[PDB]
């Protein structure tokens, strides 16, 4: 069974722990990836109800199982807090336009 499902794509805790090590680590250097270089700053527009502090910063995460390196960074994400709590599980599937809904 999925830990997180966001559309078809289904992931476990430790695909979601991989990615957001990944992403905090970006995080506490200053460095950012892709061409909307991630990791960035995740405003909350949609209002999810985290149980973590702001800041958020979303990261993407691969179906692929792979570490996001740039490129297309697909629908999903993770959203961490500037204490590498895990905020929750986002995706772009099933919400209009560039909204977010949450994984389940
Ligand atoms: N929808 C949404 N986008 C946000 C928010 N904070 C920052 N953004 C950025 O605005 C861009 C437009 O959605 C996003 O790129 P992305 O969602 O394609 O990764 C996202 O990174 C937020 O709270 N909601
Ligand atoms: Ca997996």
């Amino acid at each position: 069974a999925c830990d997180y499902t966001c559309g078809s794509n289904c992931y476990s805790s430790s695909d979601v722990s991989t990615a957001q090590a990944a992403g905090y680590q970006l995080h506490e250097d200053g460095e950012t990836v892709g061409s909307n270089s991630y990791p960035h700053k995740y405003n909350n527009y949609e209002g999810f109800d985290f149980s973590v502090s702001s800041p958020y910063y979303e990261w993407p995460i691969l179906s692929s199982g792979d570490v996001y390196s740039g490129g297309s960074p697909g629908a999903d994400r993770v959203v961490f807090n500037e204490n590498n709590q895990l905020a929750g599980v986002i995706t772009h599937t099933g919400a209009s336009g560039n909204n977010f809904v949450e994984c389940t």
